[PDB]
């Protein structure tokens, strides 16, 4: 049966997505890059076969409510009781949970409870002058403390610390479950609040569905610093530490895959649970990784291919930004943001359909445990095994052809079965030898000898 560990995230920002309803259009302006271009949950529903097709289980949205002006990522609620009226209605929301739950797939909104937009109509009311911290920004952001309580971008930073914020906090977390059925929240701006809060958030999420599901985003490279969040009732985290290798390793060839493995052995350090940990290669928030492929001058579709073969054979659970999968290209936010387009080449369409099957097929991709076997200059061997199940993932990100000779770390006389590309290995003399090409991945199953 289903674990969190056994999913895969594709993560969709709204407005950026597919614009599925024409009239709800609103000043739309696709050639201003902070304007709403028109995508919409009418949107998202369309495309869910699309997306459960290239074997994902669960949808990732970034928030729906209601936001001011210049809101079109959604971060900047205006309304946590209503669904942004450029995304849809509420009925459209619960249609399209219902549209997800039919297909199997898990649906997780994004939530957050750190801070409104800057002209949230709070801020006028007298009754509510101690809902926000004092406006201050955030100078040192070696004090937690600081950080917890000053303005983010000059973000209007609630006040958890007053009953009555927490409270309605909660109360609309706990509304949300309540009404459309959703399975988790993306908690933003995890670090940005205190750690009682999340203990309390967590206990009152689950008291009204068992297995909610919390991710949260602690924004840091440290996994010891993130580790910390895990231990107050969010579930998974987002792992930037994975991002930071894996985004420059898999961007140019000759790099080592070395340090993604000791990310792994930090993961089993230091949380309690490493298996529940986002891993991706962009999100919305950096730069494309298309476009660190370009920067380097190099075909970002062969970078794609090495990145994601990892990112669907290593730990944790994947997590691919709509869009990866036609390499779109795109720096800063908001260039990162760009409109999907469906009418692209499938090349990378069709890979990412074929690592997601793999997963699915292979549980020692979701749930074995992760053996380096070997590394030089950007040609891996990694080993999975779970229950009777052996896989060995090669990646050569070198720009030679490579062998490398297995003699001990498997079992002798069987073969190794290359299920994404179709190599095959065959054990001479208790030997595998292992042949890549440049820049190609292959991931096999241990198997039985065949032949003629
Ligand atoms: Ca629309
Ligand atoms: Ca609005
Ligand atoms: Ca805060
Ligand atoms: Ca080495």
């Amino acid at each position: 049966e289903r674990t969190w560990q056994d999913e895969r995230i594709y993560f969709i920002m709204v407005d950026r997505f597919n614009n599925g309803n024409p009239k709800n259009d609103y000043e739309v302006d696709v050639h201003d890059p902070k304007a709403y271009h028109g995508g919409d949950l009418q949107g998202i529903i369309d495309k869910l076969d699309y997306i459960k097709e290239m074997g994902f289980t669960a949808i990732w949205l970034t928030p729906i409510f209601a936001n001011e002006k210049g809101g079109y990522h959604g971060y900047w609620i205006e309304d946590f009781y209503k669904v942004e009226e450029h995304f849809g209605t509420l009925d459209d929301f619960k249609r399209l949970v219902k549209e997800a739950h039919k297909r199997d797939m898990k649906v997780i909104l994004d939530f957050v409870v750190n801070h409104t937009g800057y002209n949230h109509p709070w801020l006028n009311d007298p009754a509510k002058k101690d809902w926000f911290h004092e406006k201050k920004d955030i100078f040192n952001w070696a004090n937690q403390q600081e950080v917890e309580n000053g303005w983010l971008f000059g973000l209007p930073d609630l006040a958890q610390e007053n009953p009555e914020v927490k409270t309605y906090l909660f109360d609309v977390a706990k509304w949300w479950i309540q009404e459309t059925d959703i399975d988790g929240y993306r908690l933003d701006t995890v670090k940005h609040v205190p750690k009682w809060f999340w203990d309390e958030f967590a206990k009152e999420v689950k008291s009204v569905k068992q297995d909610f599901f919390l991710l949260g985003e602690v924004w840091h490279d440290d996994p010891r610093y993130v580790a910390e969040y895990g231990k107050h009732g969010i579930d998974a985290l987002i792992d930037f530490p994975f991002y930071k290798e894996a985004s420059t390793i898999f961007s140019n060839v000759d790099q080592s895959l070395e340090p993604l493995y000791n990310v792994w052995k930090r993961n089993v350090a230091f949380y309690e649970r490493p298996y529940l940990l986002g891993t991706f290669l962009d999100n919305h928030d950096t730069v494309r990784f298309t476009r660190l492929a370009l920067q380097n001058r190099i075909n970002p579709v062969t970078r794609l291919k090495l990145g994601l073969t990892y990112l669907f054979s290593a730990p944790g659970i994947p997590i691919m930004y709509y869009g990866t999968e036609i390499a779109l290209d795109g720096g800063e936010d908001p260039d990162n943001r760009r409109l999907m387009n469906f009418r692209t080449d499938k090349e990378l369409i069709d890979y990412v359909t074929k690592l997601g099957e793999l997963r699915a097929k292979l549980p020692s991709l979701r749930r074995g445990d992760f053996e380096l076997l070997y590394e030089k200059d950007g040609m891996a061997l990694f080993k999975r095994t779970y229950e009777k199940e052996t896989t060995v993932i090669a990646i050569n990100n070198t720009s030679k052809t490579q062998k490398v000779t297995l003699d001990g770390e498997l079992e002798q006389g069987k073969e190794l079965r290359g299920l994404l590309a179709g190599d095959l290995v065959r054990s001479k003399d208790g030997k595998y030898d292992i042949i890549l090409d440049r820049e190609t991945a292959e991931i096999y199953v241990l198997a039985p000898k065949t032949g003629l």
